């Protein structure tokens, strides 16, 4: 399965309160999700959508929230809004969708008590059916999708024209690394979009948010994933070159995502042929006239890649390497705070097409 | 309002998961009766109730960590997979796990079965109350948990009262005030329960109960296995007041919130209710009937069960002198749970749910 979900608890160093980027994310999707279930959800004189049946909304990706709530209660809210305007109230069923691995504990543990719908967790990789056929009214996936299922095989292999040597991921400049990676990408959302063709309703929508390439931009490096990136691998190239952690260890790892460009996405959409594509677009992220805040992007960071860096360095490794981090942040303060670009949070809004429409 | 005290989490050597061979046991018994239900009383052949095109969606109410559940939900599917094929019809299978919100769901989730042929979700929330959409539910099940009430009844916590259960944490049959607070408990959970779940199954689906209860024709609780495991846990928490480890006040304020009902106290509450027809109910064989009584695996069967609850009044620091003290007691009885309790305490309910 090869699962990295995010750091779980509810303290200092937990994705809970490590998030507020990804909450950003959600809070300025709230308009996407409102305007959505307003212009696209065909509820009335529709038995897809019979208010005598329950409405079920599922969350892919998850994780333990604050922000699954927030969206979660986002969508109830406004198919809720739009329903009575047809004199109706259904009952709402949520499912929280994530890795076997997430910590499902602390998320219902931090279920809003004064919630009005039903929820429940659904363990599973994404990348598989997770529900029965036609269950879905409304799908949603924020910052989950940029995850691939696994390393690309031939970037671990050091006879491969495309061994990724010396490096963590990808910039866009080496070519068949970048080839290896969209490979990945394409296989992997072809098998969500498969996966969520049969479990959404016709008619059903699906929002999708993603990290992905601002239009026009070919190198992954001007993006702030791609730097942050970059600079870790050079941390950890620090690390090495200190003699902490051998040079093989760093050769032999490699982050398991790619960012992809809206022109990759309707691809991949329109082969599959399952969704239309209602809207493509970027997020205007909230924080984005704050200063770029070296302390804490070094905290999100470490929060996301504790486990994937533990399992390979182990335990000992982090401390010292975001020090080193912190330290290359630093030294490009001036990148990220005035020149990378930052509108590469991409969405999605899609329609589950009818059996007889091609 | 929720008094939650879920079994012990994780799965190592301590957990539930690998100290509830008993409650296997009976659901292992009750597989025959599941399915002589789905054969004879699952209404299956052309009913639009439960009609293929949609999923056939099961629910365990009180599910704990596994793998108990896993047995329980492999059984029902199977049975109703092997009829609905008799039938050339081939249904989706979804399957709700519910219980407490502090249920260890991690430990469920990690150690679901890799080769199941049914979609999986847990469900959060006490089953006194609703955990599902109206008119959704097709088979219900729920083993070896109903006997865990809402509450310990107001009576039996009141220094005033006749019902005040000093010196004891649960109850052997003789004390009429205290058996009746509990029994009382009992008849308003056991409806609440009853009530949630008749809006949630469908009309002709189908719930199955196996609780520990009052064996046949007996009157005192304290002549079942659960009876004197609660008496000796009773007697080892005054031994500990005893010793000066625990006060006396913190004995007499605890009680369990359990009740053990017999067949007639179940069909009483059903038949008030009114919205089931119970179609079977017995005792179960269980398997483990002529093994030898087996003091540390019972110590360790009941501490996975009762150090949550024990915990929360008492501090973990009670908890290894308290079950050194057990463990002894138990040995001290060994002829007595070996040979002389009665072993038909697992009572079964096949229920079916009510048109108009
Ligand atoms: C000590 C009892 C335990 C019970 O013990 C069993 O209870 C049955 C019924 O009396 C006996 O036959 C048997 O010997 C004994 O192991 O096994 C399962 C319980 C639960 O799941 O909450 C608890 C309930 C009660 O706390
Ligand atoms: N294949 C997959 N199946 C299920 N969850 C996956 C997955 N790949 C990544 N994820 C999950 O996606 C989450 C990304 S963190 C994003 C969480 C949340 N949607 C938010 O907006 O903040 C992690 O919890 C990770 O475990
Ligand atoms: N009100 C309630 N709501 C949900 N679960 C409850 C509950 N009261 C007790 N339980 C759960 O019931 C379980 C009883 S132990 C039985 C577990 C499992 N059915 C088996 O056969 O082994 C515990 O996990 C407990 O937390």
């Amino acid at each position: 399965v090869e699962a990295h979900p995010m750091k779980g608890g509810d303290d200092s160093h937990s994705y809970s309160q490590n998030s507020c980027y990804q909450k950003g994310v959600i809070d300025a999707a709230k308009a996407v999700i409102v305007e959505a279930v307003n212009e696209k959800l065909d509820l009335e004189n529709n038995p897809i959508f019979d208010p005598i049946k329950p409405f079920r909304i599922a969350d892919f990706g998850c994780s333990t929230g604050p922000n699954t709530f927030h969206a979660m209660q986002n969508i109830v809210e406004s198919v809720e809004t739009k329903y009575k305007s047809l004199q109706k109230t259904p009952e709402f069923h949520v499912f929280f969708n994530d890795h076997v691995n997430n910590d499902f504990n602390v998320l219902f543990r931090s279920l809003p008590p004064n919630r009005e719908f039903f929820a429940a967790g659904v363990p599973g990789s994404f990348y598989t059916r997770v529900f029965p056929k036609n269950s879905i009214h409304f799908a949603h996936c924020s910052y989950a999708l940029h995850w691939l299922s696994k390393v690309p095989k031939e970037i671990q292999d050091k006879n491969s024209l495309a061994y990724n040597k010396g490096r963590i991921h990808y910039t866009g400049t080496e070519k068949h690394v970048v080839k290896a990676y969209f490979g990945q990408f394409q296989r992997d959302f072809e098998g969500f979009l498969k996966a969520r063709a049969q479990e959404i309703v016709v008619g059903g929508l699906m929002v999708i948010q993603i990290p992905g390439l601002p239009s026009g931009e070919v190198l992954f490096s001007r993006t702030g994933a791609g730097l942050l990136h970059f600079l870790l691998g050079t941390s950890l190239m620090e690390l090495v070159n200190k003699g902490i952690i051998n040079e093989e260890s760093v050769d032999s790892f490699n982050l398991p995502q790619y960012h992809p460009s809206v022109e990759d996405l309707e691809m991949v959409i329109e082969m599959n042929d399952c969704f239309t594509i209602e809207r493509v677009g970027t997020l205007p992220h909230p924080m984005k006239n704050l200063p770029f805040d070296v302390q804490r992007t070094s905290l999100q960071v470490r929060a996301i890649m504790e486990c994937i860096l533990t399992e390979h360095f182990g335990e000992n490794i982090l401390d010292p390497l975001f020090e080193i981090y912190t330290k290359n942040l630093q030294e490009n303060f001036h990148v990220f705070d005035k020149e990378i670009r930052k509108d590469a949070d991409l969405y999605l809004v899609l329609k589950r097409k009818g059996n007889l429409e091609h």
